[PDB]
């Protein structure tokens, strides 16, 4: 239980996290060019919260794994420099940050 608890308080830690707006929404292919082409497995954190509220985590580490393919697919589609590149590395290392000093 205790896994799944603080699975919740980083991801609403992220949700209001001030670089968090990147990650808020699915990304819209429509609008970002070449997004569909190059990113395989989408995910941000309105998909994790759905998923979280909906029981669908086994473990933290499947949770790790969706928050990581974030910051993945950040670094993949972004310029480290670009506004969305230099918001996903704060969240990136906000993330790991939280993350670690709990396990
Ligand atoms: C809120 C709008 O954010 C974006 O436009 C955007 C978000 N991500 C996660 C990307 O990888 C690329 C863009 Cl352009």
């Amino acid at each position: 239980h205790s896994d799944l608890t603080f699975c919740e308080i980083i991801l609403m830690e992220m949700e209001s996290h001030d670089a968090a707006w990147p990650f808020l929404e699915p990304v819209n292919p429509r609008l970002v060019s070449g997004y569909r082409r190059i990113i395989k497995n989408p995910m941000d954190f309105s998909t994790m919260r759905e998923r979280l509220l909906r029981g669908g985590y086994t473990s933290s580490e499947e949770f790790a794994a969706d928050a990581l393919l974030v910051f993945d697919n950040c670094q993949t589609f972004n310029e480290d420099d670009s506004e969305v590149g230099k918001a996903g590395h704060i969240m990136r290392r906000f993330f790991e940050s939280r993350w670690e000093e709990f396990y």
